[PDB]
């Protein structure tokens, strides 16, 4: 786990991650292109940097993703393999921080960052069980 | 559309937006904390802009989302209403620029920028089918 180090997640886009899979509740989403979301891209991402990261944690702690800054530069349908490269940027205790890339086998649908801060996952439940209604 | 107008739209999170119904493809995602995540708020923010971008679009033009830059910085459990605050920074021809920000009742959630481009949508389908396997 060394800074510079690469790490790669590939992932064939199913019909089920498009924009109106993401909001089956919006109206507005419904009648849209049938075309890999970016929420769903993001969350190819994170997931890409969560395993890369793997190896750091401690039994009991897990990772929430504290920001996401990236672009999303060309559409991909479904049946195309996203491949994601993670490139690790920074290590520093509890935070991480990972330059991110993504191509459709075609195009480079989009980059940037990602930052993850390290978590004890049975102190954080507890501190959302007390926002919950 | 006028420029520093700010739109705000709410959205009580259901138990069906946290990481793990982001994937479910995902053995990782699978055992996280129940909370509403990032790629669900990631299309939230877009939903946000999407609604108030839409009474200015002619017939038979949507947008697409090309960038985001945002943080996350707390937690939210099923059952709060998260609110997202859109401020248009400016419009230039298809591109509008977006100032975004999230809180979720109890904490501010995250805020940073939003790119979209505006397009026509018959064209945009016919051409994104022509790259589908």
């Amino acid at each position: 786990m060394r800074v510079g180090e690469r790490f790669t997640h590939d992932f064939v886009v199913p019909p089920h991650k498009t924009v109106r899979h993401l909001y089956p509740e919006s109206p507005e989403f419904a009648e849209f292109p049938e075309v890999f979301a970016s929420g769903f891209m993001v969350g190819l991402m994170e997931w890409a940097c969560v395993r890369a990261m793997a190896p750091y944690l401690e039994p009991g702690e897990g990772s929430l993703g504290t920001a996401i800054c990236v672009t999303h530069t060309a559409a991909t349908p479904p049946g195309l393999t996203v491949t994601v490269t993670a490139e690790l940027r920074s290590v520093e205790g509890r935070r991480l921080s990972w330059r991110v890339s993504a191509h459709d086998g075609v195009d480079e649908i989009g980059s940037g960052t990602h930052e993850r801060a390290v978590i004890h996952l049975e102190k954080f439940n507890a501190k959302v069980r007390q926002k919950t209604p």
